[PDB]
């Protein structure tokens, strides 16, 4: 029925037909005080969404409605709520939707590290209610982790980045990407583009790095100050020895990317580290003896502090990310999904056009 | 014959009888317009001189004069010297003998990771003469790598802190240990024990974590504000969750280290770092996963400047390591070995009595 006691979305039936989602009806997530039930506009379609859906996670409790790049308008705001959010308020939301928010990691600005993190879809919360929202009319989410999105920044535009950007940004900010910094991309995908710009924007040598050169053009568009495709190179971190301060791979899988060669093109003291969380069977795997003054690790999110960061900085240098819309709803999500697995995107899925497929 | 032409000291014979070394005379490297030839009088045995003697390294050529920790004279400098040295004067020598001083690498500081790099011994020059010194009566050094040692110190309990110490130093001082950074020490061994101390005079909390309780007595003598036994913990990483900003592992082999808990007491950012170099076959393994804000890397040495901070360092807060000499000869050495191994060695060995060894 209409909003308060039932929302809606377009959500997976079964693993089995996970490319066949079907508008459903299901009821919200019990409402708390500092929650705040956000009506939905654009939501982008994230690598992550994919993984989800098809099960690459586990076998997930359906029926399930996915997607966590949110940015839709304030409908209806919590008891106790005091972040300073408005009603009918342009905000965000990404991959987190909770935090214990009492810790020395959340209060210190770690919230994706917290012992009692839950994220945006397909985790049961500490009551039970597993996660929806993504690519339906409503989410509601505690305060704590919705966003204002600022005004330059359009929504299709600006959703991709609550989780693929912010996802980039974290460890770049983290580890100095900035000016004076050789820093490589691994894996123009979209996080990859959004990595690759928001890069250059902090000021940092940008090298991106990919396998054939399909993307050598896009990569350059995107103002990388040099491209390598590893296919046509034999021995890269070689070629390349000495030059990186840090590396993030952000890449879909963790398979075609030989993990030996790397260290060779860090700096002593470079780093690099993956953002990916490949189909659970895989395993980041490399030879021990190179981490020779190269330290390698993984991230996860990042801190909605640095969510903050991230638009403010996109929206004050004028960051176009690469974005092709897709219309909500059986088909636009079936698409939006088949093409993401073919890699048939130009970096970045927005769903909208959220108004006119669910009505009253 | 007398200095000049040949050099005398403890060598090995074949890997085979590792344990048997005999006293031998052979002839110098060439001497070079930098070089520096130290008469000495000191050298600490080091984990790594039982490594190489048994062959864990590989076929090395024999004879062979171990040892890298020295301590003695200098007896003769060479026509292009500036480094400031004078003769008779107190030096050091630690594992690094030979850098190219030219690359990035050198003039940044980072000699131990430089493309020309050469070992103390067991390592053949650009030139082909395969390094010796250690165990004997004279070494062959070129002056960047011979340090000043402070007055203050003893001899015996100097040399040590040429490898062993600084091997410790090196990632403590370059990943912040110090005032108000918890900081754990994995392998209260040789260089475990440098390290617990050399930690705590930086002003670290220091944990020292080892497997059984043998050793906690010592590390508390030591300093160390908390001890761990992981045989009694079923898992360690649990009960200290997010506690430790750095990590250094120092431990001969990398086997009965599981590390796949370790990270979990890593804080948000927290670094892993290994000192250990096992018998090749062996490999540092670890789930993946776990590397989660956590980084994982491996060092090497450390940079004579650093080297020269840590004499500074262990010179002015009068800093005592626990050694315990040995005559250098057949003898000392085979005991010197034969205890290292069975691990029977209140941490550092440091033979000395060279003066009445090799006579004239
Ligand atoms: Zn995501
Ligand atoms: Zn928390
Ligand atoms: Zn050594
Ligand atoms: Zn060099």
């Amino acid at each position: 029925m209409s909003y308060p006691e039932k929302f809606e979305g377009i959500a997976i039936q079964s693993h089995e037909d996970w490319k066949n989602p079907k508008k459903t009806k299901y009821d919200p997530k019990p409402f708390y005080d500092h929650d705040i039930d956000i009506k939905i506009e654009a939501c982008g379609v994230c690598g992550s969404d994919i993984h989800c859906a098809a099960g690459h996670w586990g076998n997930m409790k359906m029926p399930l409605v996915v997607g966590h790049e949110i940015v839709g308008k304030v409908v209806k705001l919590g008891p106790k709520s005091n972040s300073g959010l408005k009603v009918g308020q342009r905000v965000g939301v990404g991959a987190q939707v909770f935090s214990c928010l009492e810790c020395d990691r959340c209060k210190n600005d770690n919230e994706p590290y917290c012992t009692k993190f839950v994220t945006t879809y397909s985790q049961p919360y500490e009551d039970g209610y597993v996660s929806q929202g993504g690519y339906a009319n409503y989410v509601r989410v505690h305060e704590h982790f919705v966003v204002p999105i600022p005004e330059n920044i359009p929504s299709h535009l600006a959703a991709p980045l609550l989780c693929g950007g912010l996802t980039v940004y974290s460890p770049l900010v983290r580890n100095g990407c900035g000016p004076g910094k050789k820093v490589g991309i691994v894996g123009l995908g979209g996080i990859g583009s959004m990595g690759t710009l928001i890069s250059k924007a902090m000021g940092a040598e940008t090298y991106v790095i990919s396998r054939s050169s399909r993307k050598r053009e896009d990569a350059m568009k995107m103002g990388a100050d040099h491209y390598i495709a590893t296919l046509e190179e034999g021995d890269w971190g070689e070629k390349y020895f000495d030059t990186f301060d840090l590396i993030v791979v952000c890449a879909s899988s963790l398979t075609d990317i030989d993990f030996n060669i790397m260290p060779k093109a860090m700096k002593v003291g470079g780093r690099i580290v993956s953002i990916s969380i490949p189909e659970q069977h895989e395993m980041l795997s490399l030879k021990p003896y190179g981490l020779k003054a190269v330290s390698i690790s993984y991230s996860a999110l990042g801190s909605i502090k640095e969510l903050n960061q991230l638009l403010k900085l996109v929206s004050e240098k004028d960051i176009k990310i690469w974005v092709e819309t897709l219309p909500v709803g059986e088909a636009g999500v079936h698409e939006a999904f088949e093409r993401m697995e073919k890699g048939d995107v130009r970096y970045r899925f927005t769903l909208v056009g959220y108004d006119k497929e669910f009505s009253d």
